[PDB]
């Protein structure tokens, strides 16, 4: 069967081949493709991308901060992760024209979506208890008690809430899906740096799967990409070919540590990645 | 240059081979696969399947009864479509709980996510105006003025209001993007009823995006088919293996038959299928 990476590979050579230009909010050039969709296999593997190193302590430690429906990226910046902070600086805040806000505060992104869709936001350090829909535990409490169930969305994408983001959510919703005891899940991104952010995003994806498998007794079945606008930056092209000459390798192992109860209990030190072995780094602005 | 109903009958023919049987809660069993995708051109053809004859009076009512915000299946019935009608009827509505309300009540379905997102329902008679976000209005707004935009969404699926739903929305979001003058719309359908539901829904976002073309000056692009889970079911196996021999005839086109300035202006007679001959009805059971 062929490595799981080519897959992300193949979409890469198909941008550059089919790929349109199309200018972006920054002001950079892209070339992009609308609608893409890739399969990875989850059993017995973790799909890290090996042609250029994805940081992984990023990844897990975003997604330990999106469990625990923080919004503040103070909380995230503390675990050595900075991916938020700028979003979440005074003049960041104040170029969005929310001056009255506390430099942190991020607004109601993923983390809020995810454990209180629907509930007012007020600040990074209210009391949410009981408000909104927890569409994380409704997701956990279906798989176990529904497995057949065609309707295990947890949605961040919310209209209302969209003004009062820091960033509007990449990844707009996600669904899970059972069957012959093995769970999967499909992510809609509604835009993929392919060269900076999707790497990232799969693994985080995948992470999730992995965490909610473990806890309903699930084995981890397959994580569906599937994609909006997917472009590489014009400035990305020349690094891109690089990485397309690396062979994948061998995908590494997760492993979870200790058997856990609860999405909530998990930590960082529960997770082990084991035998990753990236090509050598490559750096992109 | 291959049919593009292909891409449709490819569907079929992979979960023939490929799908696991997997219940669901209408009891009948399926074959199912999880996570498809397919792309239909909507480039001077607009795919209304010919394998088998669909409903397109169903497609082009049902979609302006969604714009004008509507969620009174007594309104759709009204101009003789009634495939709401089973959900608004006193038996079911009865059967989920909702002893209180009138017959046609669907609670806050699409036309409500659609025009209203995040106001508070209360029944279908009430006056939703300057309540909940506009997200029909917002994308075309988005696609006037900066059309690079990679945020033009439309989600109907609501966390909050699905206990007040008839049935939680199968279409949970959809995204527009243009390019060279092309506007191009990717729907998410969770589940695919592939035999019954498919070939309308393709047909209701074809058409949803040759009127948002229409009113903004672009070209309609592709309609990108994201599926969750996309199903044949069981009792539907015999029927798809007969509509599988036919040879597809070309894809009809869509005429707009006059220039249409808001897209609350659309009636039903502004627009012409031309050349639509389909193979026959297959008729295939509910579930
Ligand atoms: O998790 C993410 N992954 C990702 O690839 N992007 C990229 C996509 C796009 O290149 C940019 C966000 O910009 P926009 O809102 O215009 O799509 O960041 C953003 C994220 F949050
Ligand atoms: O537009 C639709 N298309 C469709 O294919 N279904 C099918 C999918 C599934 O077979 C059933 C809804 O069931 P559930 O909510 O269990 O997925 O109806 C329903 C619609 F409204």
């Amino acid at each position: 069967p062929p490595h799981g990476e080519l897959q992300y590979l193949g979409q890469i050579q198909h941008i550059l081949r089919c790929g349109v230009r199309k200018d972006d909010r920054t002001g950079t050039g892209t070339l992009s493709v609308f609608g893409m969709q890739a399969r990875y296999s989850l059993r017995d593997e973790f799909p890290l991308l090996t042609t250029k190193r994805v940081f992984w302590k990023g990844v897990l430690e975003e997604l330990l901060w999106f469990i625990k429906g923080s919004t503040n990226a103070k909380e995230l910046s503390s675990k050595g992760v900075k991916i938020w902070d700028a979003n979440g600086s005074r003049d960041f805040l104040d170029s969005l024209g929310f001056s009255t806000r506390e430099e942190g505060d991020l607004g109601p992104v993923y983390g809020f979506q995810w454990r209180h869709f629907g509930a007012e936001y007020r600040d990074m350090e209210s009391d949410y208890s009981g408000q909104g829909v927890d569409q994380l535990q409704r997701v956990i409490d279906t798989i176990k008690t529904n497995p057949d169930d065609r309707r295990i969305i947890m949605c961040a994408w919310n209209p209302r809430d969209l003004p009062l983001m820091a960033l509007p959510p990449c990844h707009a919703l996600c669904q899970f899906y059972v069957v012959n005891s093995e769970l999967s899940c499909q992510l809609y991104q509604r835009s993929g740096d392919m060269g900076l952010g999707v790497p990232f995003n799969i693994a985080s994806y995948a992470l999730l799967t992995y965490m909610i498998a473990h806890i309903t007794g699930l084995k981890p079945g397959d994580f569906i990409h599937t994609l909006g606008d997917a472009h590489i930056y014009l400035n990305h092209i020349e690094p891109l070919k690089i990485q397309l000459q690396r062979e994948p390798r061998p995908f590494p192992k997760l492993r979870i540590l200790r058997k856990v109860e609860k999405i909530d209990d998990f930590k960082a030190e529960d997770f082990q990645i084991e035998g990753y072995n990236p090509h050598p780094t490559i750096k992109m602005e």
